[PDB]
């Protein structure tokens, strides 16, 4: 007995670890991943000529520490407000 | 074709608005409605055997504006700090 809230959600994670554990620490997203992330997961928005600079400022908004990675919480926060086009 | 991103979320909004169809704004989620989705759909977390008052809680966390609704983008804040038990809301 799993929700399809349980099933969507265990989809998400599994998507970003598969990402995240490229490179960096093993629990977040580094920028350089979460661009070939949003290629090959929202390829209808981020395509051929996405702006390269689209992503860098985003990105910083995102990034709370600073430190260059996305935590899974940033991460959902980006993708929600992406397929609303959320404001930011 | 569709990614497993794209169908999730759009899982995702689509069980938000099943609840927020039922009262109040057709597009945000009231707070009882909230908490029959929860019990619903991670009912090993919530349930009636727990704490009114966590729902009081992090529902007043979540309701930025104030309004007595949560938006989606506040409500998958939620769903995604539970699922990874995110310092916001875990004491
Ligand atoms: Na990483
Ligand atoms: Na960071
Ligand atoms: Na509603
Ligand atoms: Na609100």
């Amino acid at each position: 007995a799993t929700s399809d809230t349980q099933k969507a959600m265990a989809m998400l994670i599994a998507t970003f670890h598969k990402y995240s554990g490229k490179e960096g620490d093993k629990l977040t997203l580094s920028k350089g991943e979460l661009k070939e992330l949003l290629s090959a997961e929202l390829g209808d928005i981020f395509g051929k000529t996405t702006d390269k600079a689209a992503l860098d400022k985003i990105f910083k908004d995102l990034d709370a520490n600073a430190d260059g990675s996305v935590d899974f919480q940033e991460y959902i926060t980006l993708i929600a407000c992406i397929t609303m086009l959320c404001n930011e």
